[PDB]
């Protein structure tokens, strides 16, 4: 038993609400959240804009020290760093912009990275301004990912016709 509520179970493990992933967060305080970033963890908007507001810019301040260390991420990769005040760890998961040409099969690779984590709270890799359908993305998650995930989706509308047409 988690402290996860309001959610469908849309699978075995993957599980969905309509809600705010900044909201969710400081509700819960979740082991993991993941983030929506980008290879340059700049966290200008978005969810990672959103994460990085709601952590008084503390995400980006540790942000910018790992990548001076370390250099940007790969489009499908990852890093766990702090949770700040809304977790334990954030996992930044870059999925891959179709806007920029990359690769939509990098989201598959993308979604990989959850299975090293046993529970996580989570958004849709690559949807919103990432451009990529939010349908599709949801197919990859359920698809891909075998630990436990809690999938919000702020939007209304979208998500109402992702559990009303998932398969
Ligand atoms: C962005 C506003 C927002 C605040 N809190 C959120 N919590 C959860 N999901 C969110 N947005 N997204 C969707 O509804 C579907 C795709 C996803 C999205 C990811 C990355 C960038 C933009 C959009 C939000």
């Amino acid at each position: 038993v988690n402290s996860f509520s309001g959610y469908l179970k849309l699978t075995d493990n993957v599980y969905i609400k309509n809600a705010d992933i900044v909201e969710e967060a400081k509700k819960v305080k979740p082991t993991v959240v993941v983030n929506a970033a980008n290879v340059y963890l700049k966290h200008g908007g978005g969810v990672a804009g959103a994460l990085n507001k709601a952590t008084n810019n503390a995400m980006q301040v540790e942000s910018d020290d790992y990548i001076a260390t370390n250099g940007p991420l790969k489009v499908g990769g990852s890093c766990v760093l702090s949770g700040h005040n809304l977790a334990k760890h954030c996992l930044h998961v870059v999925g891959p912009n179709v806007n920029k040409g990359e690769d939509i099969q990098l989201l598959k690779s993308a979604y990989e990275n959850f299975n090293q984590h046993e529970v996580l709270l989570a958004p849709l890799l690559s949807a919103g301004i990432f451009g990529a359908d939010p349908i599709h993305s949801l197919r990859v998650c359920v698809d891909t990912v075998r630990t436990n995930v809690y999938l919000a989706v702020f939007d209304k509308n979208l998500y109402d016709k992702l559990v009303s047409s998932f398969l």
